[PDB]
């Protein structure tokens, strides 16, 4: 029905191709054999989170391994990680806009490659919450930038270029659905801001530097919710306008760790902090399990 | 002796500080005895090239502990590794502006906590040359931008800020005169292009998209060029922006993995790549051995 697509004709001309940051090429891998299959990716920052929820996938696919392993498709490299079962790919992204940049130009050849049809996509992240209570899970509507607008700016051979960011309203409406049934903590919709500093990028008092007043970012952070904003993370604007250019349904689901209005570092104990961290793991896998139903 | 500074008054009022991204905070580690001793400190992408590099400047230094692991430093959470060698300190910053703008704010508040002075640290990573052969190892001169000029601007609160990029110009000389007397392979001085993503951010042609043609990017690297751009990486300027204003001496040190006007990807066979990838190691474990004896 829907082949994943690529938005280069200079890919038709080449003999072979190597993705360089998973270290696998089309001279030494089969790539419709491992990943033709595959009918949904999840990404995220942290490699173990990643590898945690293929583990959580198997199980709620009862396509488990029970007593066993389950292995690193990048072993070879340690730029990122990648896990499968069945139809479902997990990766790890690192942080930042250019690093799931190139995970993201590597993975959309690799479906390409795979003759992937049909392919969900889901970020899996964390965020700063922006007048929510901690451990709040946010479906983004909108991938906004600083200025709160639905864009994603880059240069390209030193020209700024800018691409509308776009996230499928019904896969929102499909995980808020999921969410209500599964009634395990609080999911709101909101715009979800993506920075390219944490620290200084976030309005945070507590980095190495630091130019403003404690006035001056709670200003800033009040200007954000007025625009729609609920959360503040770091892959979301370029992982938005890529995706849909290229023929994938995308989402994101971040979970917010603190609120921004009253601090900068969390003060959630450590047993509360790992829940947290698993809801975005947790709502995911039960959608995916749904679909596969 | 010149102390590591931090330019935020508010870290004086925290009564503890956690350094979210490397699991180590104030309450629980003590940061003089733990590191006061670093004077150098040696940073880049992979995790494995960093845990290499420790293993070398410990044969170097006579500190090499034969069937002992290094541990790394931040066991407990995945975003970045670090190891320790004496008054060595090496640490992983992933791919990016954002990846390494994290660590650097955590690495400068650690280096303040345990009251260090007279740090220089180095980043080594790999990179594209431009009418260099590939395997050239570049000591960069100015980290610039995509207009190449020795800038890095951010977003604070919503608002364009501008900084200067500035790598310490005696730490240049030391490590070229270091280069000259090792003699183990080309070594040049030049300016380092710093771009934000690496596909369409550096001209390549093999990306899931590309919008301009094989002429278009092949007359801006060449612009680059006559500008006195040799080489293209993702993390110099923000690194030299931090560095210099934070009190510690900073250098680049990368090696070419290619020639861009020749082309987008590495003609050299792997075996010949792994001799490459090893030389900035190999260069900035020979000049701190040099330093510290
Ligand atoms: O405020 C945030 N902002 C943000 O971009 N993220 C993004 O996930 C980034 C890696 O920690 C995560 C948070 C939550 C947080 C708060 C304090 C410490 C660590 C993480
Ligand atoms: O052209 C480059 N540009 C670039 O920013 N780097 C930076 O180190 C980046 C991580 O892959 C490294 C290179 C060398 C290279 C070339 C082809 C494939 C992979 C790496």
């Amino acid at each position: 029905d829907c082949p994943v697509r690529l938005l280069n004709p200079n890919i038709a001309k080449m003999k072979e191709d190597i993705l360089y940051h998973f270290n696998l090429t089309t001279s030494r891998h089969n790539f419709p054999a491992l990943f033709g299959d595959v009918k949904f990716v999840c990404v995220g920052g942290s490699p173990s989170r990643m590898k945690a929820f293929i583990r959580c996938v198997g199980a709620e696919l009862g396509l488990d391994c029970p007593g066993r392993d389950y292995p690193n498709i990048c072993a070879g490299t340690d730029r990122y990680a990648m896990y499968k079962v069945g139809p479902v790919l997990s990766v790890s992204h690192g942080m930042g806009i250019p690093s799931i940049s190139i995970m993201l130009h590597e993975l959309i050849k690799l479906l390409y490659y795979a003759r992937c049809s049909n392919v969900t996509i889901i970020r899996i992240g964390t965020s700063g919450g922006i007048g929510l209570e901690p451990g709040t899970v946010v479906i983004t509507e909108q991938a906004v930038d600083t200025c709160f607008k639905a864009e994603f700016e880059q240069i390209v051979l030193g020209k700024r270029v800018i691409r509308k960011t776009d996230l499928n309203k019904k896969l929102v409406q499909e995980l808020l659905l999921c969410s209500a049934e599964l009634s395990e903590f609080t999911t709101v919709v909101g715009n979800t801001m993506c920075t390219l500093d944490f620290y200084e990028g976030q309005g945070r008092l507590d980095g190495a530097l630091c130019s403003y007043t404690e006035k001056d970012k709670q200003a800033y952070l009040e200007a954000a919710y007025a625009a729609g904003v609920r959360n503040i993370e770091m892959e979301s604007s370029v992982f938005a306008a890529m995706c849909s250019a290229c023929g994938l349904q995308a989402a994101v689901v971040c979970v917010t760790l603190l609120n921004r209005l009253e601090g900068d570092q969390i003060s959630s104990p450590r047993n509360v902090l790992s829940e947290y961290q698993q809801r975005p793991q947790r709502l995911v896998s039960y959608f995916i399990k749904k679909k596969l139903s």
